[PDB]
């Protein structure tokens, strides 16, 4: 009802790469959590939503900002919802405005941590 489940590993996948947000959801939840032993320093993954046009530059603006920001850009207008960056056995949860999205419109997910974004992402549609 309205969520989604989604588990980053130790070899940069996601386990899922499409989610669909039912267009009656007022809210919706993404709870991202880390299996595998790796710490975040080293495998660090989050859940970052944008448009598919702005998601280069949220992931080249978040590299640059570093584990300290767990590697996003203070307040990014960019960036419809995110969780915390996490490592292994750490979990982290968002919900946010289905209001943000449009039908039809091309929303990409991903992580930023430095390099992953080639193997983990997906597409967000509003169904
Ligand atoms: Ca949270
Ligand atoms: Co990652």
């Amino acid at each position: 009802e309205c969520s989604v489940d989604i588990q980053g590993n130790d070899q940069m996948q996601f386990n899922t790469n499409a989610i669909t947000v039912d267009k009656s959801c007022k809210q919706f939840t993404v709870n991202l959590s880390h299996p595998g032993n790796l710490p975040k320093n080293v495998m660090g993954h989050n859940w970052v939503l944008s448009t598919a046009a702005d998601m280069q530059g949220v992931v080249t603006d978040g590299m640059a900002s570093g584990l300290d920001k767990d590697y996003l850009k203070p307040d990014d207008s960019r960036v419809i919802a995110h969780t915390k960056l996490i490592g292994s056995g750490e979990k982290d949860s968002v919900t946010f405005d289905v209001s943000k999205l449009k039908e039809g419109e091309q929303y990409m997910f991903f992580c930023t941590f430095p390099g992953h974004s080639a193997l983990m992402k997906g597409t967000l549609t509003l169904k």
